[PDB]
Order: structure tokens, then C-alpha cells, then sequence
């Protein structure tokens, strides 16, 4: 299929909200996070065959993974949690759902108005970046 296309290529962080609270939630500790707060990392999202390859690329951490839509796997996260994923799409809703340690955490990535919104959920931690795209 094509449902995909549409968020193939490049992005970079333009605006971000309550991270800091996301990130706490998980247990990053003050250090780590207001560096990780201070960078704009980029977000490279491609197809091949039928596995898709997600990168987060930062002057602090790099992260990749590589998935088929509706299969789990492994992955281990950039706060280092090794955790089980499986990424959906429905309605135009890229949901990556990370379970680990009987809990989990949702990103979610909708193109709306001619932006990427990445929403982070940890519990009654909800943090909202936003992206566009080169
Ligand atoms: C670049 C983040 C460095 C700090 C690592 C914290 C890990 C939190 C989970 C990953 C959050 C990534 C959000 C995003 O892709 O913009
Ligand atoms: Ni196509």
C-alpha cells in the first residue's frame, strides 16, 4: 500500500511541550534531561520493502528502529529500557506502543495542518512535540 508516503522523509523538531514531564515520568534524571531538552533532533522515516526504519538523530543521542506495521519486536529506547514495540496504522495514526516492565508508554504521529505530531504518553504524562519536514 501507500498509507505510509505521506510520512516518509525528513523531519526536524520545530516546537516541543512538557518533555521534561515525560521524560521525569520515566525516570531520566535532571541531567540528562535538560540537555535532552536543549536539542532539535531530526526524525528520518523509510520504506523498504515491507519493513519500516525510524531515526532519531541528535547532538545527544541517535535511536533506529525497524519494523513490519503490526508486529512486535525488540527495542531498546535512548533511555536505555529495553522494551517490547508494535507500531499500527489506522486513520492515519502512526502508534508505537512500548510495553515493558507490566507498563507502557504510546507515541503516536499524525500529520495535521501540514505538521508532524509526535504525542508522548507515559500514564498522566502527556508531552507534545511538534515537527515539519524538510
Ligand atoms: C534525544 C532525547 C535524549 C534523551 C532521551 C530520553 C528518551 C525519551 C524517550 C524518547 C523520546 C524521543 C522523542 C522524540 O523523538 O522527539
Ligand atoms: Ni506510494
Amino acid at each position: 500500500s501507500h498509507m505510509v508516503d505521506a510520512f516518509l522523509g525528513t523531519w526536524k523538531l520545530v516546537d516541543s511541550k512538557n518533555f521534561d514531564d515525560y521524560m521525569k515520568s520515566l525516570g531520566v534524571g535532571f541531567a540528562t534531561r535538560q540537555v535532552a531538552s536543549m536539542t532539535k533532533p531530526t526524525t528520518i522515516i523509510e520504506k523498504n520493502g515491507d519493513i519500516l526504519t525510524l531515526k532519531t538523530h541528535s547532538t545527544f543521542k541517535n535511536t533506529e528502529i525497524s519494523f513490519k506495521l503490526g508486529v512486535e519486536f525488540d527495542e531498546t529506547t535512548a533511555d536505555d529500557r529495553k522494551v517490547k514495540s508494535i507500531v499500527t496504522l489506522d486513520g492515519g495514526k502512526l502508534v508505537h506502543l512500548q510495553k515493558w516492565d507490566g507498563q507502557e508508554t504510546t507515541l503516536v504521529r499524525e500529520l495535521i495542518d501540514g505538521k508532524l505530531i509526535l504525542t508522548l504518553t507515559h500514564g498522566t504524562a502527556v508531552c507534545t512535540r511538534t515537527y515539519e519536514k524538510e
